[PDB]
């Protein structure tokens, strides 16, 4: 039911009717855990107390941070009686890209929040424009849209109501509405001559190191000592990763990120539709000029992901739930 529970009734005694009802399933779910390290979220290191918060299971940033803030409400009323072994708030010390390592391993898709919050945190052009191409649709067989992209079509784009001219290496030419965002990062990404190890952060005498020299967005580096021509599938990958490793998260692969845009556009027509059935999957594969066997099969696929439970699960707080 509850650890430490005549010390818990004390704190909640203290708060509202509406502040129990938030913290009361808090340290419900909480129990357990502090069962099997037999002591008190107050006495919880840092380490437990981003475990503890994944153990919730939640699906947000925005969410984990409500539970992060309530979670820190108590654990400074637990210092200021001098209930707990340490003298400082250690959910007070959890840093921005800590939350993410936070998020629940049912967490499969980002929100468009997400993206726009991830790609700030994120210092290179190469890591940027990989997220936000993938998430807006730049993808073909093995990535080869997304490696065969160069400045010249980034640059027609702009001056063509935003639209991509994709190639791809099974099917050939593709056409694909972006926004103007992806299309700066794009051209930003396609003149870098850097990339920052451990997004900025690199510990070690080495922090940068060389990138090739080319017209395309996507870029091999200096030392692995491929051409200046197109990267292969594996950069894409190791771009992802050093994505993954800064925020220490295990879900995101390009599929994810792929299906992550094509569920952002799923709820757009949800706020305005009410539904979501086969017509808004049509739709969405043709907002995307979604590149298929047949849209049948596609509009088949898409129930695994683009339905009203996984809408109201990654985007709840913007719905108004």
């Amino acid at each position: 039911s509850m650890f430490n529970s005549e010390i818990k009734e004390k704190y909640l005694d203290t708060l509202s009717e509406g502040m129990v009802m938030q913290m009361r399933p808090i340290f419900a779910k909480a129990e357990i855990t502090e069962t099997l390290y037999n002591k008190d979220i107050y006495d919880f290191t840092s380490m437990q107390i981003l475990e503890l918060i994944r153990s919730f299971d939640q699906t947000t940033i925005g969410s984990v941070r409500r539970t992060l803030a309530l979670l820190s409400l108590y654990i400074d009323w637990a210092i200021s009686y001098k209930l707990s072994k340490g003298l400082t708030n250690l959910a007070r010390t959890i840093s921005e890209e800590e939350l993410y390592e936070c998020l629940g391993d049912k967490k499969l898709y980002i929100t468009y929040s997400e993206l726009e919050e991830m790609e700030n945190q994120l210092v290179n052009y190469q890591s940027k424009a990989v997220l936000r191409l993938l998430f807006e649709g730049v993808s073909g067989l093995a990535h080869s849209e997304l490696l065969s992209l160069t400045k010249k079509q980034v640059e027609d784009a702009m001056l063509n109501g935003n639209v991509l001219t994709l190639y791809d290496s099974k099917h050939g030419e593709r056409k694909l509405k972006v926004s103007s965002e992806c299309l700066v990062i794009a051209l930003n990404a396609a003149q870098e001559t850097k990339y920052k190890l451990k997004n900025g952060k690199a510990k070690g005498q080495t922090k940068e190191v060389f990138l090739v020299e080319n017209d395309y967005v996507v870029k091999t580096k200096r030392t692995s000592n491929k051409g200046d021509g197109q990267a292969s599938k594996f950069v894409i990958t190791n771009l992802i990763t050093d994505i993954s490793e800064f925020f220490k998260i295990n879900f995101l692969t390009p599929n994810t990120i792929v299906r992550s845009g094509h569920l952002y556009r799923a709820y757009q027509l949800y706020k305005e539709k009410g539904v979501i059935d086969n017509s808004v999957r049509y739709q969405i594969i043709d907002d995307f000029n979604l590149r298929v066997k047949s849209k049948y099969r596609a509009v088949y696929s898409m129930q695994d992901y683009i339905n009203e439970e996984e809408v109201n699960k990654y985007y709840a707080e913007e719905l108004g739930l």
